[PDB]
């Protein structure tokens, strides 16, 4: 049996920064493969803006998660880290059903925060963070519960903005001492930060290079220099998707046709070509005649 | 209670040549509103290649589809037109139950086609047609099982490259006898053949723009000079989105950093505007403090 | 268009105490229906220990709700209460989209209670509930969420165990207040309570006659002198079906053989008669031929 | 890793006449496997009456499946052998993805028939079979599709009632020279028909001993006598727990309470013990504290 986990772990093995991109559905991880990455990734809050058109504030739900990683590893082979937010549900069995959840649906590994979410029914978005104690909880919660021993159980943290550094590393500390495999330090703004959470965890370190965000755009050198495991990229695909799309929607409303933006689309052939249409008649000749 | 169906039937007023373009999903769908759009399309193929990363070749379940009806119309007011294919099954329990099943879903209407379809476990793909017979059940059934009076059973034809003009039209006016309420004349190549399609069933008809095929790239007043009633761009922003997305994943790929993409990218900005971000929190003002 | 939720109302006005029976599948709302019932519940420990063989500790999602709502709806027409819990999830947010999905499930109603939950990861099952601010801007956030004017929102307070009998009174009054259009006062212990909150809220109340509990089995008459105006039985047929499938499963594994235990099945017919299958054929029969 | 198929390989091994009882739901998994059982079944035909309250005339789609195989074996161990009718499809490519889909969503094994199904919008229900080269198409495919080498593919044949024994014998012998693993030889008459498929075919023989159809009540015994592999036992404690279900509405219906049906229901405390309801708070003790 084939274990997404272990081929997640085996990619990191052979690339030094294992750049992982975000996948906003099936096709683009298909696309992603073709490009020759290793690894992708499922945005949380992809799936939020992209799948539901709603904003990242904690309104998703497992099942609407599910459902993309499902589409996406039943015809992508490579391996698919989630974002799996706080667990969907402040209880220990929440957290459990999430994590079992996921893998069954195909998911080499996931990445839990430790945000607090909604306290109030009016409790404005917000970037509060429990106590180290509830995430150690959180996260004790999460390991105990993989059915595959190779499923990644990385941990995040956004204590940065809130705390500070030194807090922010006390945290991941006691994270991975709680049993994270691998250490997501959220939003970091220096490139000297990253190698400091590396010394200070001696797990993998993932640096999320999203853009407009509060961290610069690190290259691979500059990252592996500060000891750095993987490099996500977990909206980029998405962000140029939809300018492109928004581009078509408007020429197509100004004009009456798409005419002036042919130029600007990915062929019929180019499709045909991405989701291996071809290999389905192959099939049939082989099965067949 | 809203009725989409109804309000795709009032669009085709307020608009000669009313133009619907296809949106891979709930973001897109937020994006043509904006972008002034009265009408959205799900395309059937957009369903198989863009959410399940699969050629177009029926692999899709009513499920798939439905998901994604779900999808947009939860946060999209805009009446959903959905490609349901020949009625995902080949019972007339079948079609009654996708038509309910969408209907339920959000969408405001449906398209149902002549063409055969697999029958055999190792038939090729082709363009095969049911006879008049058939789909006039097809259409007997699916308008019987409608829920709501003004959801709307558009009847396609295939029969153009496998039959021939003349035939298409005597189909067409069976269709439409049979109940079907709107006509959609697949891979027309000549802007004359569409007005002697109008004036043989005295319902909307609706020309498939769609690029690299058959169909000439027609603009909105020579669709209207030939009594065309709707203009479908079923899969043009898809095209483009995936051109752009895979311009990211090879430039992130060969420079180990997206730097020189940024200016690709839809903004922050204009990411939480085309989702409505604000609104959220405009909502809890509203309703506490 | 029909509305399930202007129909619950209805069935209130027809039915002096409204007997409100659950239906854990399908299936057995078709049964209530041919029982002559003119309203289903859907419980939320049914869809946990039965749909999920989970214990009622809020392991269950939105998602596996929605899934039981759909099934029950798209085949049976009387008007289903849904038990919501909290909401499924801690912000306005969630709250709105539950409601909002629930509808267009197809619900005609839900009920939403005043329980904490369970906040922490280790945190321990209990009855704590939340402050009467609190659940009311719940309530708020539910009935601003409606998109069905008729859809009901009914309010459940566990007040009564946890803060005495005066108390319950007391944020039942502040939620009906709040836009609360029923009340569900849970775990009463004596008829006369009834009459009680029935003369302080001025809206329907619902008895919950469930069996091993704390509230005596009453009969609609007993409930009718206490201005009861809706008698529910939320896992009754699903406590003797479990049983029954014991039995058959014991029998079979200690005999061989189910010959021993015929008679305590549903026949072939009744089956039949129970899903209408003749209708099906029968429908056939009137569209074509 | 898990497999369920090898699960499913290894109780035929330890049990002649492998009993496999049907589960409608995961609470029943629960029964079955806390009677003895060492397999369990889901039913295609139950998953139309029971989950979608429709009759099992091919109207339920593979998602409807896929959503009880998940919920049953999410909490069940159990290997579970599903019916996948004929494919959900006609086309190779519907054939395997839904053998690819039942893998992953748990299943220990599936039976595709050689049954027609709809070959026309207003074709009635119908028992017709497909020829044997069709249905070995069907069975290659399937065979194909296996991710997991211990899968189990079960080829079914409803061929004596339409071309008799000897065709449905010939028949089955092409059906596991094609790649079947195990066969199902549906609505069998005489026990001595039973051996005469296992010495043809030299692959376990499974006996779907339902009530109410053709087949007798063979006992575990005279099965065995036969060389019978598995005794199927599909809907046995759907059809009790239905009746049961029917009396509680009925009584609660007539006498306006269920005092009178209280001795026929299974106890809350039976209830909690049956969903393991205290290896939760034990969990939780084992992991906080
Ligand atoms: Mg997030
Ligand atoms: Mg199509
Ligand atoms: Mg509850
Ligand atoms: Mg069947």
């Amino acid at each position: 049996l084939h274990s997404p986990g272990k081929a997640f772990r085996a990619a990191l093995t052979k690339e030094n920064p294992l750049q992982i991109v975000g996948t906003i559905n099936a096709n683009h991880a298909l696309l992603a493969q073709r490009a020759g990455y290793q690894a992708i990734y499922l945005s949380g809050g992809g799936v939020a803006a992209g799948s539901l058109g709603l904003p990242d504030l904690g309104i998703s739900t497992l099942d609407d998660v599910l459902t993309d990683i499902r589409r996406i590893t039943d015809v992508c082979s490579l391996p698919l880290l989630v974002d799996a937010d706080i667990g969907f549900g402040s209880s220990a069995f929440n957290v459990a059903r999430t994590v079992k959840s996921m893998i069954k649906a195909g998911a080499a590994g996931l990445h839990i925060e430790d945000q607090v979410g909604a306290k109030r029914c009016g409790h404005r978005p917000n970037k509060a963070i429990v106590s180290k104690e509830e995430m150690v909880d959180r996260i004790r919660a999460a390991v105990d519960a993989k059915t595959d021993p190779d499923f990644v159980i990385m941990a995040r943290t956004d204590a940065l903005a809130v705390e500070g550094l030194d807090a922010a590393i006390e945290r991941a500390q006691a994270y991975v001492e709680a049993g994270a495999e691998m250490l997501f330090p959220e939003a970091i703004t220096e490139l000297a930060m990253y190698r400091q959470f590396a010394d200070a965890v001696q797990v993998p370190i993932l640096a999320n290079i999203t853009e407009f965000g509060a961290t610069p755009l690190f290259t691979t050198d500059e990252l592996r220099s500060a000891h750095v495991a993987m490099a996500l990229y977990p909206l980029s695909a998405f962000r140029a998707m939809n300018r492109a799309a928004e581009h078509v929607y408007n020429v197509l409303r100004q004009e009456g046709t798409q005419k002036s933006v042919i130029d600007t689309m990915q062929t019929r052939n180019e499709l045909y070509e991405s989701i291996n249409y071809y290999q389905y008649e192959e099939k049939l000749d082989n099965l067949f005649a």
